[PDB]
């Protein structure tokens, strides 16, 4: 169960980007609906200052596999933006983590978690910090096989998240 060989995982660092986000703790049976509305309606500050994010939204969540974890929507700006309430502007630090770009149609994203869980296990590395998802462009309109999501997760802790279709 060492050399199982599944996908190609890379040790990639996180980049320091000016990003506004709402750090909110939520559950797995909530995260989905949360992101939908969060990407659609994001700050009268941003969408009311007459400007746009300088890149695609990256959803980072802090907290190993648990009932409720702390998520941050993470929208990329240039720096001259302000937040309000719980959705405020911040800065990301750099750090090494296991990341892999999921390019193509979606499904049980748990399958890729298990993959990245395994390679770092063999490596003998430890937790990176928080986990990262990211949505580049809109699905279906630019073909499914061009939907790319560099999914990064914590290194060797638990990450027990499984849908299981059987």
């Amino acid at each position: 169960m060492d050399f199982e060989c599944q996908f190609v995982c890379e040790l990639k660092e996180l980049a320091p980007v000016p990003a506004l986000l709402i750090r909110t703790q939520t559950a797995m049976s909530e995260l989905g609906s949360l992101f939908e509305a969060g990407y659609h309606d994001i700050l009268q500050l941003l969408a009311g200052q007459g400007k746009s994010p300088s890149g695609p939204p990256f959803a980072r969540y802090f907290g190993m596999s648990a009932g409720t974890f702390e998520v941050e929507f993470g929208f990329p700006v240039e720096g001259g933006v302000e937040g309000s309430g719980r959705v405020v502007t911040g800065l990301t630090p750099s750090g090494k983590a296991a990341s892999s770009l999921y390019i193509g149609p979606y499904g049980e994203i748990e399958a890729v978690y298990d993959a990245l869980m395994k390679w770092v296990d063999d490596n003998g590395f430890d937790l990176s910090g928080e986990a990262y998802e990211i949505y580049l462009d809109n699905p279906a309109e630019t073909a499914p096989d061009q939907l790319r999501t560099r999914v990064s997760l914590m290194l060797h802790e638990s990450l027990e998240h499984h849908h299981h279709h059987h």
